[PDB]
């Protein structure tokens, strides 16, 4: 299995066809974005460690049970996934107060939160995704009640499952984002999980670690990202 | 039954306490804001309108099966109501696209919304009423899942029930907002249900006949409400 074609690309990825009708190639890019206004740059090794971390906590996932996309690396950024009719709904689980929610309610960052909070976000960039809820999944048929259910049930079990991870690694999991995907019918996890969208900070500093350090410019993005994949043990060179 | 100190005050009513601890007497007044930035105005007349709107509704809700805030009208702007522990979340249900929803997602103003939104955002000024869903209400204590799903079960009974209503008297309830406490543990519904908080559109041309006419400067805001109480049959003076 090898690319074939550009399907279409998003501000970190790039999807690929294959001979498979229901394979893909992904690719991930040095492409570093931020907020509405959007503004991008590249940092080298960027898409390699976000493939290879990506793998890594896929797998960890799959290994607990959590239905994935994946079947293998293909390259230091690319990755064969299955095709699959993706929701078009970000699923964002909060453990302590960060990013937008400190921002929307005015909360304290760092505040834990108990039991943690589940965001549903559209995904529409125009829009600058828009916050939705299951009211909005039914009557706009982005996806069926049944399966945002299993959605949310697997996010949660993602979230018990890092948690333990990061956790051992010395880091505290604040928030994550996923994004499910149907493949014949059936609820599967998709596109990535790494720094770009989630939150990592040391257990002992509380130094940030993920891409809220490219948001605020605090320097050391890509040294910080690597320094996570060491502490779980992702292989990178 | 009579006023025996001010407690508080929000953006359109007064809230008094009585020398029974278990009611309150509120007061309609003329004060109108629209735009978070607080742009009031003072319109006559409008106390006494929402104040009589409002029990006329309440009183239909109330016939319906709801339970109520209401024990009786004390003058052309106050009312008499028991005392309820509010829950600081607003439950709003979309017939039709519009408001913030049109601004939020960009949907066309007026698409007919099946089945019905349902949005919840918490009470905050400051932070001009963010978006919330369930898991904020349990992870901040607002209140408990069986309370949260009863406000709802009542909202969409109170849905059913004005949509005829408004429609017999040749108005579209676009949609609308409500507030509900606690009375000794059980949910009943407070505040207000008047074009202040309500979107309602004329059946033949669609003529905007609420708040948005002082939202978006297209005057006429009293004339407006008058003309569709007395099309419920509301007898002004
Ligand atoms: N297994 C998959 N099958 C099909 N599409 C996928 C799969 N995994 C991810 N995608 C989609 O491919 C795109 C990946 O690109 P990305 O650059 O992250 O996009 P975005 O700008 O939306 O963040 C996203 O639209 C994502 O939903
Ligand atoms: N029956 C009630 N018992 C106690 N508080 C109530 C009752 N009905 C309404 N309230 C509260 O009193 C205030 C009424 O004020 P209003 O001017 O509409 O406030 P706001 O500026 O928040 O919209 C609100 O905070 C509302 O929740
Ligand atoms: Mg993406
Ligand atoms: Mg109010």
């Amino acid at each position: 299995m090898q690319k074939q074609a550009e399907l279409y690309r998003g501000k970190a990825k790039t999807v690929y066809s294959t001979e498979n009708p229901d394979l893909l190639v992904l690719e991930f890019r040095n492409d570093t974005s931020a907020g509405d206004g959007a503004r991008i740059e590249q940092f080298d090794r960027k898409g390699m460690v976000n493939n290879k971390f990506n793998y890594f906590i896929m797998s960890k996932l799959a290994e607990a049970g959590i239905p994935t996309q994946m079947e293998r690396l293909l390259s230091d950024t690319e990755c064969l996934v299955k095709k699959l009719d993706m929701v078009p709904v970000e699923c964002v689980v909060r453990n302590r107060a960060a990013g937008s929610l400190v921002k929307r309610l005015g909360i304290e960052e760092g505040i834990e939160l108990n039991p943690p909070l589940f965001d549903l976000f559209l995904k529409n960039d125009a829009m600058h995704d828009p916050m939705v809820n299951e009211s909005y999944c039914e009557t706009f048929g982005w996806v069926s009640k049944e399966n945002l259910a299993r959605m949310k049930e697997l996010t949660y079990k993602a979230n018990d499952v890092l948690k333990k991870l990061f956790d051992d690694a010395g880091l505290i999991l604040v928030d994550f984002k996923l994004e499910f995907g149907l493949y014949k019918g059936e609820v599967v996890l998709g596109d990535e999980f790494s720094p770009d969208g989630s939150r990592l900070w040391d257990k002992e500093t509380l130094e940030k670690m993920d891409k809220d350090r490219f948001r605020q410019s605090l320097g050391g993005l890509i040294e910080a990202y690597e320094a996570v994949a060491r502490r779980l043990g992702v292989q990178l060179d």
